[PDB]
RNA sequence: UUUCUCUUUUAUCUU
RNA sequence: UUUCUCUUUUAUCUU
RNA sequence: UUUCUCUUUUAUCUU
RNA sequence: UUUCUCUUUUAUCUU
């Protein structure tokens, strides 16, 4: 309506690769529609995974805003959540490689920093009536990665300071606010910007587990580890401003179930000169008030996850709150 | 009919007999003669869960803060014996109010008085693999006492908690609901007393019967157990009948679900807690909603089947007008 | 004219620039474009102190949470030294946010960010034995790190958190407010930054310089010792100025007094903590309450007598509407 | 609308050139209004480069220091065989002390306003060769984690620098013209909004004493030197401007180089800076955006003939953008 | 609104974007600048179609005239390699435009292009056998030529056609509609050029590469081979994007179904074909469907559920009507 | 995401 | 390339 | 413990 | 198999 006019084209598709569904989306927009107008390059990351659930075992999936990895997980016993003999392992976008390098010391080769602009997940159920069986619970935590000092009995003794994922302790209950139906089902949830603004984050070096090589996990306080395993083949390049999502996914004794998994990520990056990624770059684009409003709205606005079904019915919820609340305006 | 009840009043009644799913401020508080500071605490747990096969399994909902549930299985067709130990699931948060030591609950709080216990089963199960029944029945689980003598140096008489009336839970108690297990079932508690008192919270409690005691010295059927006293622990017990929940799942039966569980709880708060941040008074007494309460109570069914969940307030509103409707004449 | 600011964005202005012993909900929260969910904090402190006479006593109030001040008393006529150290008191239950290790700070919350400081010294001595001053400036003490080697085997370079700015506190800043004791004071701080970015909880720290490191290798010009941690610590360093005040107490001088702290921060709720149940979303963009919190902020004075602690809320209102009127021409 | 005093200010600092006696200006129209003391940093540098060399010029957001320069043999990029020595902005140690931890003893934080760089040809015309190219690249300074072997073992966490890689090839995006030409560029707040950093303590080298360059990831070194002549007191949120002269042999290439920076720092109470501080101005949405177009149209940089011409091609500009959105 | 599309424009909008199981004729045409005489061709193929298990049955929608689609089945979790063939599923009366030689093609027509290329799957099996996915992407797959040198006597150069951006085909695009088998698919391609020009008939093709020919020295990935010249052959390569459908077949899965296909082409008849009787000039230019084609293929998503292949030309309409909607502003 | 009344029942802005 | 009525007789767009 | 308007701004009860 | 308008848009019959 004349609240689709008000907005600029980017600002537009902003929108759409926030909480559009994937196959509407074909075009990634420009960019954030903010302050910054520097050169980036817009990378729409898509996973699409034919993943079938252990029975008897529920599987924990966390999305978190790390560049190149689409999801992290791990399975525990039935009825059970993590504990510190738990270790997620992350799943890479396609072409993580291709983006940092293979060693934990070459992530910043092709570009220096990174800002996260929508980040989705679905999963889309492919089990028979006949053998589907248990539940899809999702949440999200506000993850933040930080830092703990500690001292260390060493010669000369020192203080150490390392890595630390703050608020993963989040994942060790179903706080109120949650979206959990029956895992036929399906679900699909995104996440938005923990930050009044979007800020660009640094490309982190050398990370690997968390935490870290030689740290005991007494000494960090998180809850449970995070192993990404041979620098060769993944990494933690660094941590965006979304919240992370949370699932967990339940499957009974004797079930089978067998879904696709998909996840979105706008993500947009500061390309470095000499990067062949480079000539893909372009500006970024111009402040859309209205955009950046409508986001926040609309976000605060939508539920936790929806079922997978109305996915496609998705951008039209959207489409309605924003001429909802640009009415009352 | 309905604008005969305080604001409070009105709000009690819902946080009573019906899931409030909807984020109001989680109860307003008791609408009794009581007025001084406390703090309602709405907890809310959703666990996923499955059933083995060819076990019976228990869930209780005891009056137990900051435990959503206890249960345990015993071979089909069986029940709970001496040889059994109930494991407590705790909401979210247990620790967050009282500590990870068994001498640290008085903390936050010094004492309690439950409103509402409701509980909820939602079959995830597919309709060709399913099977079994869910009964329920509720017993008047009371927290007493037991004094018995010990041969000790100079010999001594012990005294220690003991919990009276559990051996209601080794047989279906003929107030029962009984219905096939796909069909779910909802249902909540009661405060036993003819007021609401409030009860102290229990410093050192982790096991009934406590550890170095025998069990059946205590006459106690079975045992419970809530594990580390930094992860759980029984903090007090509520004037609240507990809830039996007997779910028998035959042989090669997938019987998965979603558990959720309600309880408005008054707490009085310690100044030095950031908890009582969250103190008001509490709601001025309104006897037409204790009236109602009663009567609304003594009413509904044992339970229903998981279907009526919804049609849960309106049954309520319908029988309070019926009620108001019969002291006009 | 005051109507042009949203409910919270005026909520928001009182609980910055006035004490708000009216019991509202403590604030509503910021009006930013920030809309996710938080739990508005509003702590206070009462403190009686009586000061040590021939002492310059120094307090702190900076933006670290939990802590409502930190203090350390000095000769008179003297500043800090590289042999002082202070000694933080904490804002009432510290514990029940923090937990008792400094490994378990991120356990309730992971983020935060402020948004009022405010500081209050009422006299409570008589009019024949008091005597001195009280003097206060603002210190820009942000929170930044010191890079140094280590001759260890193998040798190796270290990093560690340094204060950085407080060489400040050495000398009483030229922007200052300086007044009889028996007149006392309110001061309040304000976002260093241009916008209420969110800051990490800090895991692991009790001291800075931390322990196994020697004092000057940092830069600092003193001590900070939160002591036991189980008790007290180092969550975090907020974006707000520091307050310094000065009680220079002559020989023989009886000064006593009451000291008030508030302080409105917005904490990212983790969904295992109970805390998490008063989470509500941030409040809307509110353009005009955000660029009068600048203009307020930068307009009233250092500070000023206890006495006029009352007319603050009206001094404000008057600036406001002041400024709104030079708006519409 | 139209621009207040100091967000006009602030558009010259800006882009403004500097013989312009350009004003420093109240500092940076935001939201932001605090305690602030305004350094317009100018350096002037004449300078002689090595026949047969291809010198590089950084000029990185680091107070203090005007530029990092290093040279490496004509048709190569720097290597990990490479350090770079910066030249400090006049004052240095009035600032930032003379030990490592001395930086944070005059001023708190910092936020980069304005970063630009010239280079004048004082070579005659047949003595002079070579040729003047330039790019710009988002280098941030991050951290790296590894472990160390030690007893008992321990994981090392350190200061790196990101996307350095980027000065071992010539951005696409960049100015190359012959060196008689001359050069001035300008670079600009690679954030949306203009945060403050805070100033770092015991920062002299990169990798830092006791790394190895392979445990960093950095393609090369950063060496400040003395603690007491200079170091790297912070790393501001502007893009690095990149600068090769590339001298062939036999070429006399000497030239003067200016670099600019208007920058804003929160003066400590104790400072004598102090009493030169005012308030940071207040938001200025017309610069806040104008800033940000005049940025983005810009070209890399021109050649030091329109180092004149440059504030007209701005005012052109702001008024070419104030102009499709004075219509509607 | 939709009234300002000429007769035909309209037509055309409909035969392209919705499955026109309606008897019109078959289409008008394209409202291009183009006006000469033509024939609409209507092809449509209707075939039942069982997936074998433990295969991942790929399917190709290719802008080939005759030929409805290419299929070729790989091991499950899979795709096509240097191994592989499609073979080819021509729509009816393939010989009856085309001939029985691979020199007889241009007899009936001498030239073609495409309108509309739309494709359905619908699941025929019950919910209880059934298991798997559809997954769909489009590729830009061309037909160019491959230059190489051969050491005959004397020695010479090659050069033949070679199907260029196959390599496609051995991947989930990002840009992709995923779900459950049972709820089938619909999808259609679109016109891969700024303008619709027309192709020749291509003479001889029968194999790619052609027979007598390496693979590998074309630089494809697999094979193409539609048989006997008597049977079907390869007659020409439109401008439409090529559609990839995989169906993965799980092992044990009874996923049978029915594929239905459509394709308006225009082709250039010959005066001595009887077919010509029914050449008709080709629409007049309509300007306003030919920037709405554009728009509803580009707003359209990859792919939807067989389900919602009715709302298809309402949900054209009303992107139309959307469209035609911000024109007037 | 839909429609108002009614009393709610808190909550500030103003005399 | 010319002029309208008439019923044609299909054909979509709209309720 | 005092006086109303005003818009607040949430919140249920009712169609 | 259902209801009309509207412009369609072809198509003959008639001056
Ligand atoms: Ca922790
Ligand atoms: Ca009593
Ligand atoms: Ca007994
Ligand atoms: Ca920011
Ligand atoms: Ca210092
Ligand atoms: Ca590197
Ligand atoms: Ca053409
Ligand atoms: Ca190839
Ligand atoms: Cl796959």
């Amino acid at each position: 309506m004349a609240a689709l006019t008000r907005l600029s084209q980017p600002g537009l598709a902003f929108l759409k690769c926030a909480f559009a569904p994937p196959d509407f989306n074909t075009d990634p927009g420009k960019g954030i529609p903010d302050r910054f107008e520097g050169k980036v390059v817009s990378r729409k990351d898509v996973l699409n995974q034919s993943i079938s659930f252990t029975a008897g075992q529920d599987t924990f999936i966390l999305i978190a805003p790390t560049p190149g990895v689409a999801y992290w997980s791990a399975s525990v016993p039935a009825g059970t959540f993590p504990t510190s003999a738990t270790t997620f392992n992350p799943v890479n976008y396609p072409g993580f490689t291709s983006m940092f390098g293979t060693t934990s010391t070459s992530r910043s080769d092709q570009v220096s920093s990174f800002r996260y602009a929508s980040m989705n997940v679905g999963i889309y159920p492919t089990s028979n009536l006949m053998q589907f069986a248990g539940s899809i619970t999702v949440w999200k935590c506000p993850v933040k990665l930080s830092t703990v000092q500690f001292p260390v009995a060493t010669d000369p003794a020192t203080s150490s300071l390392v890595h630390t994922l703050v608020g993963l302790d989040g994942v060790l209950a179903v706080g109120p606010d949650n979206f959990s139906e029956s895992f036929i089902k399906g679900v699909f949830s995104q996440s938005a910007c923990n930050e009044p603004d979007f800020e660009f984050n640094d490309i982190l070096e050398g990370i690997q587990t968390l935490p870290p090589a030689n740290v005991s996990l007494g000494s960090t306080g998180q809850p449970f580890t995070m192993d990404s395993g041979a620098e060769a083949t993944s990494g933690v390049v660094g941590w965006g401003n979304m919240d992370t999502i949370v699932i967990r996914v339940s499957a009974p004794e004797g079930a089978v179930n067998s879904a696709i998994l998909k996840a979105w990520s706008c993500i947009e990056y500061r390309p470095n000169p000499n990067a062949m990624l480079y000539q893909f770059g372009h500006d970024s684009p111009p402040l859309d008030e209205v955009a950046l409003q409508e986001y926040r709205t609309v976000a605060r606005s939508l539920p936790v996850a929806v079922i997978a079904a109305q996915t496609a019915s998705m951008w039209e919820r959207v489409k309605s709150i924003i001429k909802s609340s640009l009415a009352a305006a």
